[PDB]
Order: C-alpha cells, then structure tokens, then sequence
C-alpha cells in the first residue's frame, strides 16, 4: 500500500530499523511494518509492569494506597519522581503514575520487585494472552538494547494487541483500565514523539522507550474527535552503540499513518 511504501522509504532517509503497527478499532484492520520483528522496548515495557500491579489490585482492593519505601540504594540512573522522596514511600499508585508519566526507572524496579520479579510481569503478559513479550532485566540494564539479543523485547504486532486489551478491552477490571488511561494520557515525555505527528485535536496515551542504539520508540492509543479510536505501536533502533535518539522518526510515522484514515 501507499502507506508501506512511504514507511519504507522513511526507514531508509532514517538509517535504522523501524516496526510500526497500527490497529484500527473502527473495523479492526491492521496496518504493519516489520509487525513481527523483535524490538527492545525499552521503557514501553513498564506500561506492562504498571497494568500488572493494577491486575493484583482487582483482588487486594487497597493494593494502590500501600506505601513502598524509597531508599538512597534503589536510585538507579534517571529516577526524577523517586528522587523527590528519598527517604520517604511512595504508594503503589505513586509509583505506577511516576513509572508511566515521566519514565521513572525506580519506579519501574519497584513495580518489579512487587511482582517479583521480572518472571512476574512476564506472566501477566502471558495471563492476558502475549506469548511475545518478554521482561528479563530491571532498570537500567533492560535498555541496552543489543542488536539481535532477545531479552527484554517484544514484536510491534504483540505490542499493540496487548495495549489494545489493556486500554480498550476488558484485560483489566473497569476501574484499573481507566486508571491506566488516565495515567497514560497525562504522560509528560511524548511530546516530540508520535504527538508530533498528529493532529492537535486527537487525544493521545502513550509511554515512549530510549535505550541504547539509538532506540527511540512510542506506544499510543489514539482517540480521534468523531472517530474510533487507534492504537499505534512506533519502534525504532539503529545500528550504532552510541547513536542519537530520533524521536523525529516517531512523528513522521505517525503523520504517514494519519494520511490515510
């Protein structure tokens, strides 16, 4: 189609490697560009890690509020909401918003330590039906993003299935899945990423990933005005250890995709 054409050539003015998918509720059509490679997540990952504890939560109703102690040893390398409570807690929701909303690395590994470890947050992909994603590390070490190693990926396809189940379907409890939305459309760090290239209108959710290799990568749900809404999965890396991160990339996939719906 126009649209794999023109992704194509994106990726290759780009220099790296790009997985986009795209699936549109309205009919449930799927648009796909290397939908099956594996990509690092990066920090996409830790909307999994935040959907599990909120999963846990539907059973330990109060899980949410139970404050979680931060201590001077569990800073990892970008932590700029646990920092601000060093010596204190942070609840479980705290924690969850801070993971998703402004990337927090602590937060992440504390999400992991709840779940224990990162078998757990695996098994929760897998309880809701990923067979693909797979968390093997914790903070920071999750994000170096090593050409061909499969640890701590997941395929563009899988992504986006699951963050339609999380945020549209019923993989959640009604209160979770709203929490989750609510969490991801206050996110902080998306605006240069797949935001860029919509419209100004469309209500956006998303969690975007950095990591090593110039990984650059967003995931969004999309809530058109008058229209159903999207769910959309960019992933991006590069074939240099050190190269720059190319959330650029990101938006133009985004406005490709845009042109056509």
């Amino acid at each position: 189609s126009a649209v794999q054409q023109k992704l194509a050539a994106l990726e290759k003015s780009s220099g790296g490697r790009l997985g986009v998918a795209l699936i549109d509720t309205a009919d449930n059509t799927q648009v796909l560009y290397r939908g099956d490679e594996r990509f690092p997540m990066c920090s996409t990952s830790k909307v999994m890690a935040a959907a599990a504890v909120l999963k846990q939560s539907e059973t330990q109703k109060q899980l949410l509020n139970q404050p979680v102690e931060i201590k001077p040893a569990d800073l990892v390398n970008y932590n700029p909401i646990a920092e601000k409570h060093v010596n204190g807690t942070m609840t479980l929701a705290e924690l969850s918003a801070a993971a998703l909303q402004y990337s927090d690395n602590t937060a992440m590994n504390k999400l992991i330590a709840q779940l224990g470890g990162p078998g757990g947050v695996t098994a929760f992909a897998r309880a809701i039906g990923d067979e693909t994603f797979r968390l093997d590390r914790t903070e920071p070490t999750l994000n170096t993003a090593i050409p061909g190693d499969p640890r701590d990926t997941t395929t563009p396809r899988a992504m986006a299935q699951t963050l339609r189940q999380l945020t549209l379907g019923h993989a959640l409890g009604e209160t979770q899945r709203a929490q989750l939305v609510t969490w991801l459309k206050g996110n902080t760090t998306g605006a240069a990423s797949i935001r860029a290239g919509l419209p100004t209108s469309w209500t956006v959710g998303d969690k975007t990933g950095s990591g090593d290799y110039g990984t650059t990568n967003d995931i969004a749900v999309i809530w058109p005005q008058g229209r159903a809404p999207l769910v959309l999965v960019t992933y991006f890396t590069q074939p240099q250890q050190n190269a720059e991160s190319r959330r650029d990339v990101l938006a133009s996939a985004a406005r490709i995709i845009a042109e056509g719906l």
